[PDB]
């Protein structure tokens, strides 16, 4: 599949990007109050690679979709000023610049 060779390299690529600290591995709803409740369905990179190793995407779409919930929910819970915010910004600018690289 040439989509899921592509959302293969992106992830790579988001994978070792220096603003892709907060998005490796899950928020800890424990850690963080008022997560829970205010983002409904959580996201990160780890769970996307996860759902590639296992075949659980279909099409390049459903990739896209899993990618824009990360930065979505940054977003919604973050300031933009704020660290984790400022990381989700460029990461967010370097997926959306990146993916119409390609479609
Ligand atoms: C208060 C900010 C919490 C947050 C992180 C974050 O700090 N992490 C990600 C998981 C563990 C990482 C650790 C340093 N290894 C750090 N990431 C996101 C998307 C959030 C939020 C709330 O949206």
């Amino acid at each position: 599949h040439s989509d899921l060779t592509f959302c293969e390299i992106i992830l790579m690529e988001m994978e070792s990007h220096d603003a892709a600290w907060p998005f490796l591995e899950p928020v800890n709803p424990r850690l963080v109050s008022g997560y829970r409740r205010i983002i409904k369905n959580p996201m990160d990179f780890s769970t996307m690679r996860h759902r590639l190793s296992r075949g659980g995407y279909t099409s390049s779409e459903e990739f896209a979709a899993d990618a824009l919930l990360v930065f979505d929910n940054c977003q919604t819970f973050n300031e933009d000023d704020s660290e984790v915010g400022k990381a989700g910004h460029i990461m967010r600018r370097f997926f959306e610049s990146r993916w119409e690289e390609f479609y």
